[PDB]
């Protein structure tokens, strides 16, 4: 009206959301970032050269908030983030909600609204059970399925609201949730060190699927993907003997998942 | 001299644990319960009837511990619990630890230790998911998943360390052993509306048990995952409290 997309990325740790937002931001989409820390977030944001290239609209931000402090920081009265410039360097701005630097980039001939929630949900462990702490259990399953959870229910009901109160929305891709799970979340791949872990991309998993079901008499689509391992950090003999148990689906890259988000958000 | 197993069960509602409780009873097994509620305890432990016609150093206690606040029982000094008995009406007690009450019963000649935990991890969820607040995904969690895991390797800890205590012990029948029990909707086609959280937290049960088994091969120590069929409860995939207390059974003793 027009009206302008923006993905939310949430929890990206090794360049995966890096490589998203690059490609919703070549795909003509606006970001919102959250990220942990300050250092996470720089590390997510694009590069000031896809920025100057980006259509005149185009708009990105950060946001740092803490997942593992789940759920203080649902009620936390404000937001510290970071606004984005095509020519200048990024300036400290605040947020009344996530979904605020949608209502501050907004003008009378367009409206930005958010259309596109992807949880990376990226906290990695590499401790046998027995000797992982309750301090460290919890902030896996924090950052990795409970936060995911409220943001997926919290976008959920602004794009449900959304709908109805902008109508002529209907024409627009459908409104879309991503949840990225790893492939240690089933199957073979059992890695030691890798507990607590493959338990929070199961519980991601499973929970995305029975959503899906929920929202099918709803506008809103579920999508979950189960990338394999990255390249980095995350080595025993068996596991690489197993991993060969298949291609392509055992080992995967930032670009690769980015671009299956893509395909997911693109399917008509 | 003589050595006397110990089955730990945790988390129990809709009369699972009882199911479980009384088949591992009948089998010469003394109990300790962990219920959220005393009146959750009462429904799990078994009835003055059927101690009186156990064996004689056969034992029964419970502890109050409410998992929804995980991770702060952990930290508790002590806990309440009660002792029962075959003559007699229960006494309250205190325990510094969940294993503690071995200690307490044994004597030169008897070592009671704990060989067997099951997590039943119960709570359920009716709501969907854009309708449930954090502090039912908070609690869910915690009970089903969170308090499991706990559990779990606290257990480990006291298994390892009294296989190396009580040399003896390797020449047992049974392996000491722990088993998660998760539900079919933890995956696959049985995707239940108003059970988005409660699926996740059995999946995470299975994953994570799935892997620790991995990481205690080298070890002594058994781990199974059990998945059933709902239960009696609400409306092969179908189960009764008396049919998973066989599973868990022949689990332990093959």
């Amino acid at each position: 009206m027009h009206y302008l997309p923006v993905a939310i990325v949430t929890g990206a740790t090794r360049g995966i959301g890096k490589a998203i937002c690059q490609k919703l931001f070549q795909k003509g989409l606006s970001c919102i970032i959250l990220g942990s820390t300050k250092e996470s977030i720089e590390r997510t944001a694009i590069d000031r050269g896809q920025l100057q290239s980006g259509l005149s609209y185009q708009r990105q931000c950060a946001i740092a908030i803490d997942f593992k402090k789940w759920p203080h920081w649902l009620d936390y009265e404000s937001y510290d983030g970071i606004e984005y410039f095509k020519d200048r360097p990024p300036l400290k701005q605040k947020y009344s909600t996530l979904f605020d630097p949608c209502n501050k980039w907004s003008n009378n001939e367009r409206r930005y609204y958010v259309n596109l929630l992807i949880n990376c949900a990226g906290l990695t462990q590499e401790s046998l059970s027995v000797r992982t702490t309750a301090s460290q259990i919890q902030d896996i399953m924090n950052v990795n399925f409970m936060s995911p959870v409220t943001m997926t229910n919290i976008c959920i009901k602004y794009m449900m609201k959304s709908q109805r109160r902008w109508p002529e929305l209907s024409g627009q891709a459908r409104p879309t949730i991503v949840n990225i799970s790893s492939i240690l979340h089933s199957g073979k791949m059992k890695v030691p060190g890798t507990s607590v872990y493959s338990a929070s991309k199961a519980a991601l998993s499973r929970f995305t699927e029975v959503l899906a079901a929920e929202m099918e008499p709803r506008n809103i689509r579920c999508f979950t993907i189960s990338p394999g391992l990255v390249k980095g950090t995350d080595p025993v003999e068996a596991k690489e003997m197993l991993e060969r148990t298949i291609g392509a689906s055992g080992t995967s890259a930032p670009a690769e998942i980015a671009e299956e988000v893509w395909s997911l958000y693109s399917r008509t």
